[PDB]
Parts: structure tokens; sequence; C-alpha cells
């Protein structure tokens, strides 16, 4: 009967520790970069490349005309 | 008292089940995280953009002065 | 006693396996990019997007004026 009580006690402690380890693991995971975030960043750079290209072309035409 | 212990194991049964589900959820989240990589390619593109934007700023300042 | 002891042993096996899974996930997590290490790239891109927005507006204004 002390045999069972001690097994249940081992289970209690190990469950409690696992709960804390999982809580820490989710905090760590939350601080990692999402694939979606990287994709957003790449698409913003693509947007910037395109806008800068158009601006260059626009500025070149303005420059000629102002002359 | 055996009932008290049964209730305790019932609690732990549920907690172990929840923990199994939390671990599977965390696996899925990890799969959607970006692997460490060399940032050279993205950084080089941003460096090109900052140079082009700097040069554009200078050009647009000149025109703004002339037109005004 | 026996039936409850067996249930407890079953749960100890599951907890044991879970501890190993968690150790393993910690290792996977180490191969992932830290969000904080992307902060500089992200901010630079946000700066550039604003600068390009303002440059576009100024160019369109000048163009209209000259045209």
């Amino acid at each position: 009967m002390k045999q069972l009580e001690d097994k249940v006690e081992e289970l209690l402690s190990k469950v409690y520790h696992l709960e804390n380890e999982v809580a820490r693991l989710k905090k760590l995971i939350a601080n990692k970069e999402d694939k979606a975030d990287m994709k957003q960043l790449e698409d913003k750079v693509e947007e910037l490349l395109s806008k800068v290209y158009h601006l260059e072309n626009e500025v070149a035409r303005l420059k000629k005309l102002v002359g």
C-alpha cells in the first residue's frame, strides 16, 4: 500500500515537471521566426525592388524634361 | 482512502492526456518555424536598396530645388 | 491494488516517453531562427518602405508641376 502511494507520488512529481518543461518550450518556440514572417519580409523586399525600379525610371524622365 | 487515490490517478490520467496533446501541438508549431540560414542574400538586397534609395533622394532634392 | 498499480505504471511509461519527446523538441528548436535576430532586417525594410512612399509622392507632385 506504501508501494502504490510511492508510485502515485513519482507520477505526481514527473507530471508536474513535464508541465513546467512544456511551458518553457512554448515560450522558446514563440521567440522563433515563422516561415510566414520570412515570406512577408521577402515579399516586402520584392515590393521595394519593384517600386524603386519604377521610381528610377520616373526620376530619369523628370530629369531630362527639367533639363 | 482507495477512492481518494483513484480520484488522484483520474486527475493524473487527464493531465497526461493533455500533455500528449500539448506536445503534438508544439511539434506542429515547430514545423512552421524558419530554419536558421545565411542572411547574406536578403542583406545584400537590402544593401542594394539602401544605396539606390540614397541616390534617388539626392536626385529628387536637385529637381525639387530647380523646379522650385 | 493490482488494477490501480497497473494503471499507474502505464502512465509512468507515457510520461517517460513524453520526457524523451520534449528533450527531442528542444533540439529541433535550436535549429530555428530567432525572431530577435531578424529585427534589424525588418526595421530597415520598414524604413525603406516609408522613404519610398514619400519619394513617390514627391516625384508625382514634381511630375504634375512640370507636365
